């Protein structure tokens, strides 16, 4: 089979999502009409830290809606090992963009990073964040 | 916070979801225009029963649309103590129906069961198959 499994993260931000916490570091987290929304300081490359409280994803692929003043990095990574795992950096964009990115890590993942890499205190705005244990480019909605 | 975690468990089904096996008895399995059907044989109480392969749902709500022929039971089990729990008996209905059902059952369950109650060989079909950690009154699709 071909069949996956999709794991809803959040759809519409009000707050954070069931059974996640936030290890960010150098940002405010805020939320408007449906989107979670990073407000990084200059300098400190800031980024938020979507920690699963219980279990881990492992391979697949990561789906989410974003906009973003400056690039972003895209990371995950395993609590237990502290080993972290670059994705892809992303180019600036003023309108909303719908990115599948392959997670080609070794381990297992339970944190899921969106970073101001560039440390200028860029804004980044995600909406509708999913994961399929899939590949991206078998990836339906 | 009340926000729960959904776990879409098929949408539209042509095949089993991704990392469940099947343990149903008495029936026949098929599909149509993304509705899994059932079709149990008479005298047999027939069911479908819907095996997680990996970990198990805790309470919550189940919520699914169904169509059939004759009364369903739903059911939830839990395969390693081996215990059973009836959810609900839901009446005929020609036409597809949506349900959200509280599950307060005091064990983890990793099976999810609709069965030909009456056993007279009335078929069942199923679509939009989704549990939530939450309470079916705070459930929001
Ligand atoms: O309280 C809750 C629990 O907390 C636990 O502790 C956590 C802690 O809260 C936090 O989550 C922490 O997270 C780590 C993370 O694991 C990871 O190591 C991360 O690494 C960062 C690094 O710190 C920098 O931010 C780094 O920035 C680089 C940029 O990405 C970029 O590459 C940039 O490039 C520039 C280049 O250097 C040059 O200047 C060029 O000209 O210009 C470039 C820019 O245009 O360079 C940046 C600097 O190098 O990115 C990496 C990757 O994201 O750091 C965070 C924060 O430390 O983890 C711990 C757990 O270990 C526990 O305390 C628990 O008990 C609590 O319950
Ligand atoms: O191969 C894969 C693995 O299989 C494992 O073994 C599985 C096995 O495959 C299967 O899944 C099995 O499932 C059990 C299940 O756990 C549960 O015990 C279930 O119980 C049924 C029961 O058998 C009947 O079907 C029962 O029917 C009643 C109706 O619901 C209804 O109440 C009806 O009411 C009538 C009434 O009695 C009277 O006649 C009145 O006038 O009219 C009424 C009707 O109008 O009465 C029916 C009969 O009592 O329903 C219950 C509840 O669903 O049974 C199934 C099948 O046995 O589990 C095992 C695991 O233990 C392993 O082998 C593994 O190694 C393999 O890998």
């Amino acid at each position: 089979n071909v069949r996956a499994t999709y794991t809803v993260i959040f759809k519409n931000a009000s707050g954070l999502p069931n059974g996640y916490d936030n290890w960010g570091w150098g940002c405010t987290l805020s939320y408007y009409g449906g989107a979670m929304i990073i407000n990084p300081q200059e300098g400190k490359y800031g980024a938020v830290s979507l920690k699963r409280n219980s279990g881990s994803f492992r391979g697949g692929s990561l789906r989410f809606d974003m906009k973003n003043e400056g690039k972003v990095k895209i990371l995950v990574e395993n609590s237990e090992a502290d080993e972290k795992f670059e994705v892809e950096t992303i180019s600036p964009s003023d309108e909303y963009v719908t990115y599948i990115l392959d997670v080609d890590f070794d381990l297992p993942f339970d944190r899921i990073d969106f970073q101001d890499a560039p440390g200028n205190g860029d804004r980044i705005w995600i909406k509708n964040l999913v994961h399929s244990t899939g590949s991206a480019d078998d990836f339906v909605d």
